[PDB]
């Protein structure tokens, strides 16, 4: 059983991933994904979630008082608090494997200017906190990153949801002047394995030379 | 303005594009985002988009005929065709800046084991084609990658408008016995700039030592 709680000011962003979960998995108690509007924990008639940064500069910083109350309600001692941010440790396939065996993920989606740092510092005194970046680019908010993390983690949970892969082919054998490589039709399975290893080597050199050293 | 066409067998997965800054860019007429069901280009009862691979292997490959016909209708010679795949070139901030100036992006999202290589190779005879990875992890399909690419690009388009950002703070100045760093309360612009620069470099070397030319953990 995995429980995922997402806290966002855009709860509608998450609805399609919730609906996509198979009934079988949910009915088997394998997974539960809940989405919470952060404004439920606001203090004021204006439902304020952010405020001007100390030390000045542009942008707004999300309020520690609101986030503090939300995580007090949603988190437990067992929780892994995930905070998507461009300033985070890299989220990789290794992370997704590690997190696929967690009982309770809480994903705190903020604006890219960020959540007051005391929220993560306070939470780390009573649970595990992971600030993570999904890649080498800035997003306006954590919601699109939350969708990537949920998908990367849940596809590794049974029943729920090195070199580059080389090119793939299916019927027909000739299409707009382009033939499927005839080795693939040869029935020499050792030779096909060697051909695919060479295609993966060439592709990795071209696209991701960092992966070879 | 900019046109974005997304082609998917799960058009419902793209609805989040109507939220947050992409939603605001759409409402303000700076971008038009159209989402198309690939199954619109099938001609059979079962509306089949996949078949077993040549050469063997697990799973299914998306058929070239259906993609060919979709991209013939949606794409022109001016189109940048974006194919999200874990086997792609890295998508980075520099890519987002470059694509922010494009008139027409088409995002072809494939699930299963991927799309026939001949779809990208054929499109590349007529238009610019970019196979891109948004990061070193595997997804079930290109739809979540498409939302990441759209968000990363649209926040840069004129009309909306290295090192890690260090920590940020707002009121109150003391919370649960935790104080905002005194320099940020001091009103000294040069000490604040100095402390923010140091915090950025210290976070970068802890979290992303690769950005400063050091070995990853
Ligand atoms: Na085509
Ligand atoms: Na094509």
């Amino acid at each position: 059983s995995m429980k995922i709680d997402v806290v966002t000011i855009f709860p509608e962003y998450l609805q399609p991933v919730r609906q996509s979960l198979p009934g079988k998995a949910i009915d088997a108690g394998l997974v539960d994904v809940a989405v919470h509007d952060l404004r439920r924990w606001t203090h004021d008639v204006h439902k304020s979630v952010d405020d001007s940064p100390y030390g000045g500069g542009p942008g707004m910083v999300m309020k520690p008082t609101v986030w503090g109350d939300a995580l007090d309600e949603i988190c437990t001692s067992e929780t892994l608090l995930v905070v998507p941010t461009p300033a985070g440790y890299p989220f990789t396939q290794e992370t997704a494997w590690q997190w696929s065996t967690e009982d309770h993920l809480v994903i705190a989606c903020g604006r890219y200017e960020g959540i007051d740092q005391r929220v993560a510092d306070d939470a780390a005194t009573r649970m595990r906190v992971r600030e993570v970046s999904i890649g080498d680019y800035v997003l306006n908010g954590g919601e699109a990153a939350a969708l990537v993390i949920i998908e990367a983690v849940l596809r590794l949970v049974p029943g729920v949801l090195s070199l580059l892969e080389g090119p793939s082919y299916t019927r027909p054998p000739s299409w707009r002047g382009m033939d499927v490589p005839p080795v693939l039709l040869s029935g020499d399975h050792a030779k096909i394995a060697a051909w695919r290893a060479e295609q993966s080597r060439q592709r990795t050199i071209e696209r991701r030379p960092d992966l070879l050293g």
